[PDB]
């Protein structure tokens, strides 16, 4: 039996990141890029206008002059020189023709006349004045994504700014799933009938896994058979898959096939971590026929522990696999809104719910968390809207209502209901 | 004008919950569900083995019994009665026979001779020791999922346990996006000619939609024609979508046609926002020929103040309309890592780097800020990587390094890299 760091740390060396692929603008979003991306000309490439107006000489200061040319777009006042005495309308965007040096915004001016068209200046303005020089948001050859860098709706719009519409990416990893257990049926059994119980497992983490963004391939329910067990997972190794998750058959039972079975097809580095709750948890390292490298994690059956290990393990399995430099999960301090009792052997995993609070008890801003209750590892209804695992130390001592505790983010910080 | 908190309560009280559908269960993920979910049958609904080992009779204590039978799913022990005297092996998950009231685990046991089997029991057990109760995990007609929770892999595996494939929920709005613009091009493009920039906004504006689940209606590149226009716009709103975001010909500029066709096709609320970045930002509504309403974002065309405003107005409208009871984004404090100016009249949502450290300057753990740099609203980097918007208030004063602010948390505070 390891503790949780040492496990982590043998997952992390055994994990390698995926070969990079070539994929579309769209498929990008979410991925890590594996190549840097460079400017291939200008933002603007054309001398600009910051405002609705018109373009000027500075020097020339206030008074009432002729409208030479309109400059929106494209082509509109090419060969056109706006000399002293003379402007021309923009627009916001629009190419400054040649010769004026500033942009006076349209509040700043008045059409005179009727109908030839006159407008006066109404202020003394300096050259260069909401104008937008070539370049001058991105220079032609400047580096504006890099290799590791996580791809979201800006990075997008800066490969759109510089013509990228084919980008070299990490994928995601692709993951096998299946339950394993004779009291099983599907979850769309109605009556249960003696023994049996809805797979949920299966379900909870084939969601899991669509929330990391990863394929899935769904194997099913496998049965409390040695021989059925390593036929799925020979199938399930030579598949292409690049993770494998099973959970149950990893306890004590008589017919708990799945971690013999890894250590006969692969490497097993452990079978047993220190922690609450659970215990059982297989990581093995399989290659695959030619070749290729398959990781299996034989989770536990039950519910809590399942999903436990799926976000501690896991994540950032997945995260490395796909290119992530920082696959750790964020860990916070925060401030406890109820006693909780700490065990006295196994650290804790404890499930809660987490706020940001004005005021987190001590007079000054920060998270707090309540438990979800009763942390037994059959009891789903404690992972029911956790957003944070509370590390609790095993010290088997009553930590009290007000003191503070790291606790690991598990659901998207960015979809945190407010206090 | 307004200021940014009334625009807000204005899209508020305009936005509808959208009537809600059935969907599946993997197509569930990710909404908000529309119906409580009650338990037809208790978990677990048989007594069932905590451990791998024997169901005893605890009041026996101590010695060698024989095995009368094994337990580990189904009909396994039906008809068989475990009297004082004798034992069942189970493992985890098998139901507890008749007689037997509690287990004890199979390391305070050891199998006794050849071959009838035997066993020895090496303690003295509590009654109910290692025994799941009929229904202590979920009670039978328990609720374990209520209206307007969101659900998350947890909760499908609530789901799967209670035996439903088939939710009602709160479906994503559909959104169209287009870009306006006669100096714009598509992305594709190679060499730009005079006065031509890359339509760089309906990309980053579709992934902005992706990242929030919603199906994206791409209505592309639009003139600075008023009948275009009003013809895209007229048949955008007959289409079936929700909201339609334009960006782009919201300015001053005498070809931008955006405002006045929404004031023609609807009920503009505001047209302009007291802020920085920008200023121009319509907000209309508009009812579809029968019949329902379409929510319409005329966007800025500056590139920054576009992706602010999709992320403080946008974001919290289709949030809404996907049934979310908590729309509004995470907001937390922090400390500044350098100084920063902040305007004399309009509040900033200066775009930020944030990441939690042990130490945020003032000895205790917390939020920590770095600016993304100039942040012009032409300039697409400021928005590169930031994870969050400071909110500055316009007092015209430099905030020094270690000061603490508020700011939006605006990307998935789970997918945050650590420090
Ligand atoms: N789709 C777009 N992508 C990039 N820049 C844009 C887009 N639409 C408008 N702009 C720019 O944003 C600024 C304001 O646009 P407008 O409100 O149409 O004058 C101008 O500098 C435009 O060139
Ligand atoms: N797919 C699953 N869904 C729900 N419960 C499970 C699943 N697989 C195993 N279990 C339960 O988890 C516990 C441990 O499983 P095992 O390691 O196979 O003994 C037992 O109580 C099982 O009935
Ligand atoms: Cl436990
Ligand atoms: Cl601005
Ligand atoms: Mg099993
Ligand atoms: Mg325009």
């Amino acid at each position: 039996m390891i503790p949780t760091e040492e496990a982590l740390r043998i997952v992390f060396g055994v994990s390698k990141r995926l070969p990079p692929v070539i994929v579309s603008l769209y498929e990008a979003l979410g991925k890590v890029l594996a190549e840097d991306i460079r400017a291939p000309d200008p933002l603007p490439p054309y001398p600009a206008s910051v405002k609705d107006g018109y373009a000027v000489v500075a020097s020339d200061g206030p008074g009432e002059y002729p409208v030479i040319t309109e400059s929106r777009a494209g082509n509109d006042g090419l060969g056109v020189t706006v000399t002293p005495g003379t402007v021309a309308y923009v627009t916001t965007g629009g190419p400054i023709p040649d010769g004026a040096d500033a942009v006076v915004q349209v509040e700043d001016t008045k059409v005179i006349g009727d109908v030839s068209k006159r407008v006066k200046i109404l202020i003394q303005t300096k050259k260069g004045t909401d104008i937008r020089r070539v370049g001058c948001d991105i220079e032609k050859d400047a580096t504006v994504l890099t290799t590791g860098e996580r791809i979201g709706a800006s990075e997008i719009g800066l490969l759109a700014t510089a013509g990228v519409t084919m980008v070299k990416v990490y994928p995601m990893p692709i993951v096998a799933i299946l339950s394993t257990g004779d009291e099983l049926v599907e979850p769309t059994a109605g009556t249960l009938g003696r023994g049996q119980i809805r797979d949920s497992n299966r379900a909870m983490l084939v969601a899991a896994v669509m929330q990391q963004q990863c394929k899935v391939v769904d194997l099913g329910i496998v049965r409390d058979d040695r021989k059925e067990l390593e036929k799925v997972l020979d199938e399930a190794v030579s598949s292409g898959v690049d993770i494998i998750l099973t959970s149950g058959g990893v306890s004590m039972g008589d017919r708990d096939f799945v971690k013999p079975l890894l250590e006969e097809k692969g490497k097993v580095y452990f079978s047993k971590v220190l922690m609450k709750p659970g215990k059982p948890l297989t990581f093995a390292e399989i290659r695959a026929k030619p070749g290729k490298t398959v990781l299996a994690f034989g989770l536990p059956g039950n519910p809590v522990a399942c999903l436990v290990c799926f976000n501690i393990f896991v994540v950032p399995t997945i995260r490395q696999l796909a290119g992530w430099t920082s696959p750790h999960p964020l860990r916070v301090r925060l401030r406890l809104q109820e006693p909780i009792k700490s065990d006295p052997i196994r650290p804790e995993f404890h499930r809660a719910i987490i706020k940001w609070k004005d005021n987190d008890g001590s007079g000054t801003p920060g998270f707090v968390a309540e438990s979800t209750g009763h942390q037994m590892s059959s009891r789903l209804l404690s992972m029911r809207s956790a957003n944070a695992l509370l590390e609790l130390p095993a010290t088997g001592n009553v930590l009290s209502a007000g003191s503070s505790v790291s606790a690991i983010i598990v659901s998207d910080i960015s979809a945190f209901s407010i206090d």
